[PDB]
């Protein structure tokens, strides 16, 4: 009585026909899951660095800045493992790539996968990596093969649902700390989805039963709350103080909550958390900045996409490019330095 | 290659034919949907109870159970409306009757779910409306023909997923506060669950589909405590009346688990400090849950074979008798609470 009804959803498997994964693609993501299995993991001494949009609203933007980000990564290889931030949405307003790509107030998800799949593969499909956040359970089917790395939202941390998820992705995974400022929530979440689950789920677009081996490269991301940001040294160890034996690098979140809700500070965090790996601290093996071309963000005009300034964000405001290349080169400097003070 | 493979699973359909739901049963389902209804808005002035186990492992024991709590219900209809807990599982490391139906740390969820559909049944056909915890978006499809009510746990209180299913179920949906104690998230999800969602789930074949929910203007607050402490006293009522936005409906206080305190015997003091509102005139307290058994207290696991009858393999219970006590005394509160009303 309160289902209005169902639309027909094209499965995975028929989307993956219709937008199919270069060998590229492939080899990408593939790639991008052991270099962020290795630093996570310590094996590695370099920085996890997922950078890009808030979230994806135009492919041609996004490619742009994917090729820009691209020549960077090769030039800081040395220093960093960088990822592309692919996000479709940010949990009223416009409802992520997926559900509205034409960003016109409509509803079509059919399109939105089409849209979303066609971007992960654009993408990957130059050799760089990227890194999403899985809003539900069903999406990730139609994307994962794509993705070198995947994060849960925060509202989703305490979430047995997500956890099981988690448990059965091919790639490292990071859960938020709590609202709170607490680690507990992401801490049991990092132990859940360790381990193998049993559960109904979407598959050929029918639901199934499935297991999973469970996932051991997830991580805490610190992000700030309500006892304030949580960038700084003294949080860090506070963070590392409730961090069970055994446990994977702590990845920072340089924006939203971190960034006081202001891109700008998205750069003087990076000065803080860069000084503390110069000097030595190893629990940091990632770092989380929106970037863009362009800085800031816009509203939507009336007009919809047609009024809307290039390579901009409508969502969170960003850093822009020229930004986003002294915020790099001087985290991979940190990395250096870091490499010495462990000689 | 985190996917160990997956099982057939019987659609719910398939599931809903097999074990068909009698006249009585649909009957039933439909009157304490009603009952719920009239409460939760202020229509009618008796107090709705969602008493019984915490969670369902022996049918034959919920039988027995329901027998009684039907013929007390008989007794006490004309205060409170009652609604058996009907629960099959949070997780904390026996998985439920839906994934270890026997009870003996192995999986089977097509036989968990036709234990569930068919105890469902049994029970309803007695003419004892029930209700459970919405778990996820697939499970239900399997319930809801027989449930009178649903709840959404506090550790999934904050997920989009479910408020998205609560605004598509036929009966009236209650949210817990979160684990941590706070109460917004709660009433967010009862706004959010008002209006309609447009999403990916899973038909009555178990085919994934587009869903396009009505919203459920029957949701509320359970306040149920939690890390910060209890908050069934008058004060934190008053407070949570505070947070509630206009033409809200009335609260539910749960006895047990975070306000009970990890205590069976806290329940019946609970019910002392909340009977004392309700006695007093506090209209907005419109329900309660009770964690409740043929015999009181909980116990591990021989197997099966070896537990005790009417006890509880997962949360604490008060016994029969003490609910029985509970129940008559929260009677009177409510006859007292009209005598105020009438001045
Ligand atoms: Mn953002
Ligand atoms: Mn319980």
């Amino acid at each position: 009585v309160r289902i209005l009804g169902y639309d027909p959803l094209a499965s995975p498997a028929l989307l993956q026909v219709q937008i199919p994964a270069t060998p590229t693609s492939l080899e990408t993501a593939k790639r991008g899951r052991r270099e962020a299995i290795d630093i996570i993991t310590g094996k590695d001494d370099r920085v996890l660095v997922i950078v890009g949009p808030c979230s994806i609203h135009d492919l041609e933007a996004a490619q742009e800045y994917a090729l820009r980000l691209k020549k960077l990564s090769d030039e800081l290889k040395g220093d960093l493992s960088i990822i592309m931030r692919a996000y479709l949405e940010k949990p009223v307003g416009w409802k992520g790539l997926i559900n509205d790509p034409d960003v016109n107030n409509t509803f079509n998800i059919n399109k939105g996968l089409q849209s979303a799949r066609q971007l992960f593969v654009n993408l990957t499909n130059i050799g760089l990596p990227i890194g999403s956040e899985m809003l539900d359970t069903i999406s990730p089917q139609y994307l994962a093969d794509l993705v070198s790395f995947g994060a849960i939202g925060a509202r989703t941390t305490e979430s047995q649902l997500h956890r099981e998820l988690a448990s059965g992705l091919s790639f490292p995974v990071g859960f938020k700390n709590g609202t709170d400022g607490t680690l507990n929530v992401a801490v049991d979440a990092c132990q859940a989805a360790a381990h193998s689950h049993h559960f109904m789920g979407v598959t050929h677009g029918v639901a199934a039963i499935t297991t999973t081996k469970g996932n051991e490269h997830c991580f805490v991301i610190l992000r700030g709350g309500k006892k304030g940001t949580n960038y700084d040294a003294k949080s860090v160890a506070e963070a590392k103080a409730q961090l069970p034996a055994g446990s994977n690098g702590l990845m920072i979140d340089y924006s939203h909550g971190n960034s006081n809700k202001d891109f700008r500070n998205q750069p003087k965090v990076n000065d803080v958390v860069c000084e503390q790996i110069a000097n030595g601290e190893n629990a940091i093996t990632g770092v989380m900045i929106e970037s863009n071309i362009n800085e800031g963000n816009q509203g939507i005009p009336a007009e919809g996409k047609a009024g809307l300034k290039y390579g901009v964000s409508i969502t969170d405001a960003c850093i822009g490019w020229e930004t986003t290349e002294d915020v790099l080169r001087k985290l991979a400097a940190a990395v250096r330095q870091r490499r010495e003070v462990n000689k």
